[PDB]
């Protein structure tokens, strides 16, 4: 049920007013470990990674109560918030996954140089050179395209068609926050993927 990923996605609706709302968004987020399941126990940082901030973004609203993420890390004002930390981090972890899986479907570059290219223009930074040697020990125990596509969904058109639905509905809360943590001047190292992130959910299928 994979297709269950674009749905969820849908459900996490940015109005007019910019604002991300929080619990659907929390809802999808939980959905994106499909995707890191399918790359198999390589992932594991990035797999600890959204699922710990996920756990402590529910945490750090459990007396604060806010609707939205930008009403969470503003009530907090701080860059050293539970939620601000958390969110940066699952935040980076999505531009990766997002980069990642737009590389996969439009070129046919194999899926190891799909994830180099992805960590390079995000986490990669981030991370000390002792985490970069761990992650690159994890590439190297990356699937081939057609074997993760198949644990996605086990016919590989659908897999990559839902691939490709849910990039689109993931661009648009992605973006919202990614300009929000420049907006907050939080973030400082990870730039993410530049032709995903244009302002159209569909420019980068071309």
């Amino acid at each position: 049920d994979f297709g269950i990923i674009v749905i969820l996605w849908k459900q996490v609706t940015v109005k007019e007013d910019g604002k991300v709302p929080l619990e659907p968004f929390l809802t999808a987020a939980k959905e994106v470990l499909r995707v890191v399941d399918a790359f198999g126990s390589g992932f594991r940082i990035v797999k600890n990674d959204i699922a710990g901030n996920i756990k402590k973004l529910y945490r750090a609203n459990q007396t604060v109560h806010a609707e939205t993420l930008q009403e969470l890390i503003i009530a907090e004002n701080s860059p050293d918030g539970l939620a601000t930390v958390a969110l940066l981090w699952l935040k980076r972890a999505f531009q990766f996954i997002a980069s990642f899986l737009r590389r996969l479907v439009v070129t046919d570059k194999s899926l190891e140089q799909c994830v180099t290219e992805a960590y390079n223009c995000t986490l990669r930074p981030c991370h000390s050179a002792v985490i970069q040697k761990v992650f690159w020990g994890g590439v190297k125990l990356a699937p081939s395209r057609e074997r993760f596509y198949r644990k996605l969904h086990p016919d590989l058109n659908i897999a990559k068609a839902k691939i490709e639905e849910f990039l689109i509905e993931l661009h648009d809360p992605l973006c919202c926050i990614v300009q929000f943590f420049f907006q907050r001047e939080l973030e400082d190292q990870c730039w993410g993927d530049e032709v995903y992130q244009r302002k159209d959910s569909s420019e980068w299928l071309k």
